[PDB]
């Protein structure tokens, strides 16, 4: 009554209750994680504690619940400037999404070099190991719009902004070492092919449709990066557990004018780990924010994303020594031939305060580079230089987007540029160079004092539109990639191809792709052709295959699961429990998990607390229904007679074990919890099943099984299970 | 050579020398024509035999390479072809709509059954011979452009009527009420339901803290929360949901008589919904399910069909109800005021280009025509200023009416000039009154059709204040609750319990169920239990609202009470492998075809399977790529070899378990029961149809399907692991 009426009257009272945790802005949750960039952004942060609600002109608002009307039942008056300003700001909140990589996630951190790279570059942020260079990273997918799901099969973008004392350096990479195309002129064609089709805008976040594969079949240059995205690299488990690549060959110029060709790498301290397809798909349905959320909670937990910056270094005289052109972006440089030197460390240790201000409005370009780094003649990179700044003029509202806080450098940046939309700087001095009325300040900087110069590379040829003959080589590296994959990874590649072409309606497109696969590997083609009902002619089964690359038929560095570099720390475990559960078994599991930095979450039939058979309340993390097995790495079911009975009448709790089994995950069953597995149509316990009566001992064995990531041996029987 | 060819200019042919792919509407249904579509032909491009050119008309010889300083050199700034191709691509994107960003569009027409001159002078409602063109966009609310179709959300429903007396936009939703009463709260409500601003989580979901925090503090939202928590929030198709303009409008007739009006759309294909677990899985394996369903249904001839209905109230009965008809959180119960079906709308042509037509279409509630008018509903009043304001940024300026999909098909002369991308070239005087052009174009007198506002009396004081008569938050939620079948009530409890499960701060969940105790004590207790909340004795005694003009239920607010289930156009999976019974499929298909139902053969691989009779039969797609959640029901024909392979296949055994848990009809012919009996599934209930003869098993199968879902199965479905 009075309580009812009060909700639609001005709210002058406290609303919060009188006084495990939700996600919060980084300033709230990790204020002790600072850097120079974050300190610069503080000038723009708002502390509204104890402030009046106001208009943008600073007028206190007395009634935020009602429009100005002519009678409390009347027509709204045009003179309600508060209503119109509030609605008008609302009406204009949206800006264009990125034309590609629209779906992204940001975090702040810092970078340090291990020791001076002055033997190879003058670049300031690689000279001094004591400097902490602030960074901001945006991870992304490629195909989908804002609001598409995270765990699609797709390439992942990886864009790092280095706020150095001598300029902002943008390393704009992907999570695979090659790209689909060789020349930038094909990029709108390729992108249009993979994007939703123009008549119906179908499908979202997916390459599994006609026009993408039509384009692949007609442009063999794409086959290499298709193999990468068709592998499990196409569905990583976390942005903390994938590799990063600059793809293009850059140049690094040292203080002696010498040039070294270089390729950029990010190696993850937490290993390289991926989902499997069926699990990646179900995750898009039940948590489209899975990667965004995982990254966010990673930082709040102190499991900071941590990556080592690696360089491949090739002397100028060595440019032409490989079977491939090192300026070809569909070619990787196998790490067997040119090792990766780890030269520094990046840590992401603080989430943003405002997604839109920081992550949405950030602007990265390959062209922003700093003295000591320079471009190569890669024709894809050369085209990128012009696109990033062009697109951002309309995405971010004009030529002054570097004045938006997240984009500003931390060093001076005086010049003679003036005006443009939303000009924030205010300049009084002469706006032309050379001038004498200001004694020509600001002034050009000699190269020996840090002024950018281009390396004087020789240029000889004719003005020409032509693909380099040194680029015509489309199958060598797809075949190298294939042969470096373990048996399971090859099977999943076959699954990627077979699932995707399965969604292509036009039959000639599937046959044209399968025909391209016969030039990569005959068994790969045969396996895919079988899943599609295609019969391969005797000719196709004899098609010529490429030979080794500079002596190499394999390179283990291209396999995710051969290197045995799986990391246990920071993984997520479901503890299925209900009322009547053994409280001390849970307590001992949580000690063993925390010992190895693993995160156990109690999932129950309802939120709140459950009561252990010892009568203590145990906090719940979520419900079994809202937290499917696809959201965790392994499942442990502790004991408690009444807990198990309850879990056996819950189809979700039982499906939890069938699903986790089919996704090759480790399952621990303490004591009478084995009844659940038994009830299910599940075969004999394999290596990935850990049964035991004492909790701390079950959990130790359970963690050791987790060290293998997935139980690949199980894959054949797992297919048979109805789940 | 084959390889070299692909990186050189492509002067040769590339074409080779359900069953068919989705295509532009101009290619598949060219015979479905209307006046707006003929106007759009003026802007269609036919590229057969044409050269690839720049935008200035210059022929391009090599679309494969940048201009370089040599074949391995540096790209040249003078390559204008490269820069023009890249620049256009760089600026393809325009802002998404601030709400309803995620949407699907189709063309069609509308006919009035008989003249409505008794009520309105609106030209498109006068003459039943006219086919007045329309364009409809369906949408969700919360999610951005690439979010899933089958989220739990309100669905937007926007119809543009291209009439000869102006373009009229009917911009409504699929539930008869909105969340809030005054437009000034729209940014607050929308911010609360949208992803939260620090992390931009979560997408296409209200299941998070800020949304329920807002609900808990704004009881006026509760009524439409009930609607979204019910199965209304997850419809099966845009063809099977209802539509409402929600606001009370006005219709004025030739005599100057005013009637209050509320708009309705009633689906000829009935009102059907998904269930929550099936909706959520559908967003994983097909985020485009509704967009695809609408497109294919039009290419198949199952044209969406809706009847435009009107609740009509004489201006004198404005105050005859226990609620304010100006309150957009209130519906008018169809018992109290029946809905008159006044005409039909059919959607029968897909667009040619999604971006040109669906993305660029602009609809505003302020786009009315002579014969319709506004009421003093304070939410509608704010909407009049917002639609046009936002379209200036989203669509590039004030000339967005000149974009083809947005143009009227009547004349539209005035004195407006310039603006960004001005298309028309106007030679005459640009002010009124003028003499140098004898004042053309001229004002139209009302008796010749010039718009006038009905002279409604206006009295009071300039004030910011919620009308006393708007302060009724709990009565219509209760009406809606008591009007639901038992299974629909359970599903509402499900929505509340799942959603509040994702809320982190406990006090928000507690404050929300506390609000539920003022709607129905047993709804509050069910939801409180699912969340571990113990209700106090005081809470359990909380006063409940009485009836509304003597009404305690209204059957029309229920989906599954008045048997609104249509069978025509449903989708049936047919699980077949190599070794299936040929004659069975034929007789299944002939039976399904007899009823307007589409059956789709799903096999382990794509292409063809061979029957035990040795013939080949076309597959529609894999079992793996088309889970049970995409079809209305499953049928498994016989064929010992088919059954044997299916039983080795995890997906096909799960197909039936999942079909079962989602309460769908499962047909099993012959030894197909071999497969059912192998799974942990109970004895065949009323929605499990066995039989050895296909036509009979199909006929009985199609008749279980008429009930939409086996609601009885619900209790045993919960315990099935799957
Ligand atoms: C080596 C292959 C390429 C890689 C690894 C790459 C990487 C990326 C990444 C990671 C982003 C997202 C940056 C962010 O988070 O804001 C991006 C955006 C973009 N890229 Fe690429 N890209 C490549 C090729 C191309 C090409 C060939 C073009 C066209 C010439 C292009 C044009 C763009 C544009 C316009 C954007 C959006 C920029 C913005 O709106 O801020 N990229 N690229
Ligand atoms: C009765 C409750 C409301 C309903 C049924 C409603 C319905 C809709 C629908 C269906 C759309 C999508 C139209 C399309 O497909 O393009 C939409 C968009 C929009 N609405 Fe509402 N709305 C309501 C209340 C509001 C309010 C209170 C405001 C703010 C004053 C508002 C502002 C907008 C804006 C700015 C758009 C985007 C328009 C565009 O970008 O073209 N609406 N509304």
């Amino acid at each position: 009554n009075n309580k009812a009426i009060s909700t639609v009257e001005p709210h002058y009272e406290d609303t919060a209750p009188a006084e495990v945790e939700p996600m919060m802005p980084g300033s709230d949750k990790t204020p002790k994680n600072r850097n120079e960039k974050l300190t610069q952004l503080d000038k723009f942060r708002f502390a509204p504690q104890g402030e009046s609600l106001r208009t943008n002109q600073g007028v206190k608002i007395s009634d935020n619940q009602n429009s100005l009307k002519s009678g409390a039942r009347g027509s709204t008056l045009l003179e309600d400037f508060i209503l119109r300003e509030k609605i008008t700001h609302f009406d204009h909140e949206r800006i264009p999404e990125r034309v590609v990589h629209a779906r992204g996630t940001g975090a702040h951190g810092y970078f340090q070099v291990y020791e001076s790279l002055a033997s190879y570059t003058t670049a300031e942020f690689l000279q001094d190991p004591s400097v902490k260079t602030p960074v901001f990273v945006r991870f992304s997918t490629v195909q989908g719009s804002r609001g598409s799901a995270d765990t699609v099969r797709d390439i992942r973008g990886w864009a790092t902004k280095f706020y150095t004392k001598e300029g902002t350096f943008d390393l704009v990479g992907n999570n695979t070492p090659v790209f689909f195309i060789q020349d930038a002129i094909k990029f709108p064609d390729f992108v249009h092919a993979v994007k939703p089709e123009p008549h119906n805008e179908i499908p979202q976040g997916q390459s599994a449709h006609d026009t993408f594969w039509d384009y692949i079949s007609l442009q063999p240059e794409t086959l290499h990066n298709v193999m990468w995205v068709m592998s499990d690299r196409g569905i990583p488990r976390s942005y903390r557990m994938m590799e990063g690549f600059g793809i293009h060959t850059y140049k690094m110029i040292n203080a002696e004018g010498q040039c070294h060709f270089i390729r950029f790498h990010w190696k993850p301290v937490y290993g390289v780990s991926s989902l499997i397809w069926d699990e990646a798909q179900l995750l898009t349905g039940c948590d489209p924010d899975f990667h965004r959320r995982e990254l966010w909670e990673s930082i709040e937990a102190g499991d900071y994303p941590e990556y080592e910056l690696g360089l491949q270094i090739i002397p100028e005289e060595d440019e032409h020594k490989f079977d491939f052109d090192i300026l070809d972006p569909t070619k990787l440089i196998p790490e067997s031939l040119v090792p990766v030197h780890l030269v520094g460390k990046m840590v992401l240790n603080r989430n943003p305060d405002n997604y839109f201000s920081e992550t949405e409005q950030v602007a990265f370009c390959p062209g922003n580079i700093v003295p000591g780094i320079d471009f190569s003649d890669d024709p894809l990179l050369q085209g990128r230089l012009y696109s990033y700044i062009d697109t951002q003029i309309s995405r971010l509202g004009g030529v002054n987007f570097h004045e938006i806080p997240i984009n500003k450098p931390i060093c001076p940046f005086h010049n003679h540029q003036r005006d443009g939309m939303h000009r924030m700087s205010i300049s009084g001095t002469a706006n032309y160079e050379p001038n004498s009325i200001n004694n020509n300040w600001p002034r050009e900087a000699p190269p020996t004092e840090g002024g950018f110069t281009t390396y004087p590379q020789p240029v000889n040829g004719y003005k020409s539109r032509k693909r380099s003959s040194t680029f015509i080589d489309f199958y060598s590296q797809p075949r190298l990639f294939w042969l470096s994959q373990t048996k399971v990874e090859q099977n999943h590649i076959v699954g990627g191809f077979s699932f995707e072409l399965g969604k292509v309606v036009r039959p000639w497109i599937r046959e044209r792709v399968v025909n391209q696969l016969t030039y990569i590997d005959h068994q790969l083609a045969q396996s895919v052709a079988d899943n599609l009902g295609i019969k391969l002619s005797q000719e196709q089964l004899k098609h010529p295959l490429p030979g080794p690359i500079n002596g190499l038929s394999k390179d283990r560095s291209l396999s995710m699961y051969d290197g045995h570099h799986q990391i246990l720390k920071s993984r997520q475990v479901a503890i299925l429990a209900a009322d009547g559960v053994c409280g001390d078994a849970i307590d001992n599991i949580m000690k063993t998990l925390k010992k190895y930095g693993v995160h156990g979450k109690i999932f129950a039939p309802h939120v709140g607390r459950i009561t252990s058979l010892q009568g203590n309340e145990i906090e719940v993390n979520g419900t079994i229904e809202g937290n499917p097995s696809v959201m965790v790495d392994a499942v442990i079911i502790p004991d408690g007679e009444d807990s198990i009975d309850s879990l056996m009448k819950n189809g979700n709790a039982k499906h939890y074990v069938i699903q986790a089994f089919k996704h090759l995950k480790a399952i621990g069953l303490q004591g009478k919890a084995f009844k659940l597995y038994d009830a299910l149509p599940l075969p004999k316990p394999d290596e990935g099943i850990v049964v035991g009566d004492k909790a701390a001992d079950l959990a130790e064995a359970f963690c050791n099984v987790m060290r293998g990531h997935r139980i690949w041996s199980r894959e054949s029987v797992a297919q048979e299970i109805a789940g």
